[PDB]
């Protein structure tokens, strides 16, 4: 690990942890290329053991990253089109609402309104199919983006139809594995029982709670090594091999629309760089990342931009995570922690060491 | 040259040529990756010159293939977007009209009715400045499809401007020279003069007129060989070094508009595959390919297809060329002529041939 790295992470990280009362967290610095991480606390603050770089944490949110990109590669291999109606992948979607709305605001947000969360009485593949088809939408698709589970999340389930596979036996042969993500988990497996780290919710324990379309929106746990390589994948896309997962990771980073100076990907969400650290770090608010805005079409969309800045903040009842990354400049950060801390804190902690380079 | 190629060939074409009266012609076939080459006739009568495999043919239309991808590259360079409008590149571009219409409007046809052809009064910069601020559209930008060298040609122009060459050095540059096209020209060298066809109209030697926009929408003259290169890439785009131009590539086959059983393309068209040979036979007619169609928006495009009938027409007053492939199966075709003769003519024996592999 050069110095200055080393550096600025003791610097950064060591305030936020002390600060936020982080029990557990692993970061990765991707430099011109390279991984180094690093690595502090508890996975389990009462059986001591110690945060490794084998530790699993919940990413919450940045599933999503992973789901976009699954269906980047399902579009890339001619599978399923971001242009085809819902119904033409739930054909039992028969609410007129349902019309023009199409993959592609599923997996944007851009719908018209569905919400952030799915019910928790929608239980049923049925409860669900009630669940949408009594669902109606507040604005015209394409004209407003709300943040919702529910609806990427849809758009998840949907997206692997034709392959025949399970939402994670997809993602698993089609990802994963491709990738080398040999530590990553939608359901973990009992040989990595003992490296899934606990989540800490006002001092309880805690792991993330079952429900509708969780795979899909919110399922993915992962070590940081691994994540590391998801970064390295989606720094420079051109390196790997399965042509369309290649293909779909340009996908996910390819400009669908505008709301201020962000951009709405697959999943992934983009800025242009040089960025205004006060954008990103306010943004993370939630108070702004999961509030209603008008967009602005991109007709037709931006293909992925070298020069930006591409990332997400993901969260469950215990854990909180950061990701973000500078494809032109070959650099990116990852956070991982057995907590759920403000989002601006973990952009504000991503910005200094990104920007100390 | 395997022998049911050179059957098929055989078969096909040497009747064609004796139907249609051509002087010389050329053929390749790209079969499973390979190119195979047929000649026929001269290029010059007079001087009873046989055609060659270095022998240059007008390519009128076809070069907007060229032009296509031209511009798909200077999008992967970050250098233009198919979203943004006409007067940012061209900010004298002042009269209402111009509006809402995008680069995208201008490569694809739909503007809502540029003009097939720039009035040849239409000299200077100026003349070329006027003649588009007084123009005034049949419908909304994004409404119908209407084949134009004045559209594409303009995007040609325009989409060259922030590299700050040419629009013939980047081509060469850009295109031809990473792809080894070593006999492709807009402007012909005088040690090519020696190669390059005559055309023939009503028994008259003839080659192209000096046209406002003729480069970028008819002005490349090629060889078989060329063309055969030129017609793998396509056929592979993944396999070429140049990043922009391996996307630029997968970019011109995108399908932005759909027609009928036909995508819009940049430069390129396309349609599934298997394809109905009625269809595109028929649709090669003029009074259908040059005729206003309701286009239909492809939200967002569809990426490149590889299981699909890619081709165009292309002609001169004293040439007809035509291309097309199937790049799911390795398979295309280019045939080179020194006249202008009927593109269902071509369509079909073009049809013939990869039909039967």
């Amino acid at each position: 690990a050069p110095q200055q790295i080393n550096d600025i992470v003791h610097r950064t990280i060591t305030p936020l942890i002390e600060q936020q009362k982080i029990p557990g967290m692993a970061v990765a610095v991707i430099y011109q290329g390279k991984p180094y991480y690093f690595t502090w606390g508890y996975a389990d603050i009462a059986k001591k053991q110690p945060v490794t770089q084998q530790t699993l944490f919940e990413l919450g949110s940045v599933s999503k990253t992973f789901t976009g990109v699954l269906g980047g590669d399902a579009i890339a291999r001619g599978e399923i089109k971001l242009s085809d109606p819902t119904t033409k992948y739930w054909p039992e979607l028969t609410a007129k609402q349902w019309n023009g709305i199409t993959l592609l605001h599923l997996a944007t947000y851009t719908a018209g309104g569905l919400p952030l969360q799915v019910p928790d009485e929608v239980k049923s593949s049925s409860d669900l199919l009630r669940f949408y088809q009594n669902w109606q939408p507040a604005w015209a698709p394409g004209t407003q983006r709300l943040y919702a589970n529910s609806s990427i999340g849809l758009f998840g389930a949907l997206a692997v139809k034709p392959s025949g596979l399970s939402f994670e036996q997809a993602m698993q042969t089609r990802v994963f594995q491709p990738l080398k993500l040999n530590h990553t988990w939608i359901n973990v497996p009992p040989a990595e029982e003992k490296n899934y780290a606990w989540g800490y919710r006002e001092g309880k324990a805690v792991h993330v709670s079952p429900g509708a379309l969780d795979a899909e929106a919110y399922g993915v746990k992962s070590t940081i090594e691994d994540m590391a390589r998801w970064v390295q994948s989606n720094l420079k896309p051109l390196d790997i091999n399965e042509k369309t997962l290649q293909q779909g990771i340009q996908l996910a980073q390819s400009r669908y629309w505008q709301t201020g100076d962000m951009y709405q990907g697959l999943g992934w969400e983009m800025l242009d760089w040089p960025v205004n650290p006060d954008s990103i770090i306010n943004g993370s608010d939630n108070k702004i990342a999961l509030a209603a805005r008008p967009v602005k079409a991109i007709t037709p969309p931006t293909p992925a931009v070298r020069a930006s800045w591409v990332h997400k903040t993901g969260a469950t009842g215990g854990f909180g995570s950061y990701v973000a990354f500078i494809p032109e400049k070959e650099l990116g950060i990852v956070m991982l922690a057995n907590k759920n801390y403000p989002n601006p804190a973990r952009v504000d902690a991503a910005w200094q060491i990104l920007n100390a380079l």
